[PDB]
């Protein structure tokens, strides 16, 4: 039984190490009124389109039936009274967000035969080796911590998460990531996303590469047309 | 060993090359996304710098 | 011959080194104008926030 | 071995100084080639310029 | 006569350069000891 959090543009990708912001002084009260609770803790839902905080506060079905429930851990407050830390640890979905019941349908199916399986995995792995190659976003060293032949990847779904949480695809797609139910289906959009990114950064290192050109040749010509200027002096 | 070490170069490169066509067919079916789609990437990518 | 072809290894060597001589010399000489026009235009940046 | 490792030195700089001697010379019957051939030559690259 | 190396998910394929690093600092002792 707590308010909704006025998430405000902050998206908290499962298991992704998040801070929130609200400049909205509100929540601050309710943050403190429950660390008098021995276990306080704070949910993580996800914002529909148009976002607006007086449709907020003013009704419930704005926000998103998902929810993603999670451990409190330290405040900060460097600057602003307002820097909470959230992460993505139990993901849900209310069945009526204005009714609170809830449940830990948290489905993670797999079949009984795991030998080609994690053979999507190499794909999966080598495509989020090159994004990060040729396109780097976060640290490299965290992929050193979790490398696939270590076997510490007790839950290949939040590696799948972690993945996906390196792409750029707007929130809207991570929502229709999130009601997928089938194993492959997520899977494969989870990868579609990685692909959606791709092609518009190989693009964008195309463009730049051509445009440098064009500036190497005009001024490389130019210095052509400078030897002969310099090379042809008192001919005249 | 050979033999063991054939089946198994034999039983490795079917999964890497299955997973090569039946991901090319997924693949595939992500370019079946209409060319439009490419070209209104570059349209939204048009609209970035001022305006 | 082995003399007379180092020799030509050599008199091609010289005026090879001449023209990339002359022409990175020249190179400079444009750095040395842009330089200068960039401490300029430092000038005018100065002038034109306090003077 | 200190006459014998000096008269090495001697003997290296003799063939050393012959070949330089030689090579000066051939230097110079190349030099005989008149300066109007180089000029020649920077005149072909003046023909041969922006492309 | 020597205590079980902890291979810790690390496989190393024969004639192929591979390095290893075990969380467990019991086995740098080992390490200095051989020296």
């Amino acid at each position: 039984h707590l308010p909704l959090i006025a998430i405000t543009r902050n998206p908290v990708f499962p298991r992704f190490i998040k801070i929130i912001e609200v400049k909205n002084k509100k929540l601050v009260e309710l943050l403190r009124r429950k660390v008098r609770l021995a276990q306080p803790y704070v949910g993580v839902f996800l914002k529909r389109d148009d976002s607006n905080e007086s449709d907020v506060v003013e009704s419930l079905d704005e926000i998103y039936h998902t929810g993603t429930f999670a451990q409190i851990h330290e405040m900060q407050d460097l600057g602003d009274k307002l820097r909470m830390i959230v992460m993505g640890h139990r993901r849900v979905h209310i069945s009526r967000q204005l009714e609170m019941v809830e449940v830990e349908n948290v489905v993670h199916e797999d079949f009984q035969v795991t030998e080609e399986v994690k053979a999507l995995t190499a794909e999966i792995v080598k495509t989020i080796r090159d994004i990060i190659a040729l396109n780097p976003l976060y640290r490299e060293s965290v992929l050193q911590m979790m490398q696939a032949g270590q076997r510490v990847v007790d839950n290949p779904i939040y590696l799948s998460d972690m993945g996906a949480a390196l792409t750029g695809a707007e929130s809207h797609e991570l929502q229709d990531v999130l009601e997928e139910t089938n194993i492959p289906k997520r899977l494969y959009k989870a990868l579609s996303l990685l692909k959606k990114e791709f092609e518009l950064s190989k693009l964008q290192q195309r463009l730049g590469r051509e445009v440098e050109e064009k500036i190497k040749q005009t001024h490389r010509k130019y210095l052509l047309q400078e030897q002969l200027k310099i090379i042809k002096k008192e001919l005249g």
